[PDB]
């Protein structure tokens, strides 16, 4: 089996702004998830090829990884704040679906998830 491409991350057809925070999640949220000793996994999408996991994208139909996230700010791809979070809480969320319970994997998108959850408590005022 293929990888699929990777998810969009440019599109020139959806307007574009930023926002304190949009810029926030850059900056401080992705920039200190990104820096975590368990953050290499999660910094391109998973290499179901190079992995030999040949039944990752059988179950995982929305993939989703960090540098996917980083280019789709860096490209404005979104427009609120919550749809950038929903890609991080997708990302955890399918390392809790294909993977057991308590797996070395789980256990790094766990601590990941708990200090982007830190973070997002700190989001600053909306425009
Ligand atoms: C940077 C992304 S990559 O695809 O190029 N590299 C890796 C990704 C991933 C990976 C990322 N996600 C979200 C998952 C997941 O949910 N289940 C299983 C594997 C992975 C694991 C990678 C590796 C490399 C080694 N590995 C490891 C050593 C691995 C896992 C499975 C098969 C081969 N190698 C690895 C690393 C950490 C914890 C356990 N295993």
């Amino acid at each position: 089996l293929e990888n699929p491409p990777p998810p969009e991350t440019s599109n020139p057809n959806k307007p574009k702004r930023q926002t304190n925070q949009l810029q926030y999640l850059l900056r401080v949220v992705l920039k200190t998830l990104w820096k975590h000793q368990f953050a290499w996994p999660f910094q391109q999408p998973v290499d179901a090829v190079k992995l030999n996991l040949p039944d990752y994208y059988k179950i995982i139909k929305t993939p989703m990884d960090m540098g996917t996230i980083k280019k789709r700010l860096e490209n404005n791809y979104y427009w609120n704040a919550q749809e950038c979070i929903q890609d991080f809480n997708t990302m955890f969320t399918n390392c809790y679906i294909y993977n057991k319970p308590g797996d070395d994997i789980v256990l790094m998108a766990e601590a990941l998830e708990k200090l982007f959850l830190q973070k997002i408590n700190e989001l600053p005022t909306e425009e």
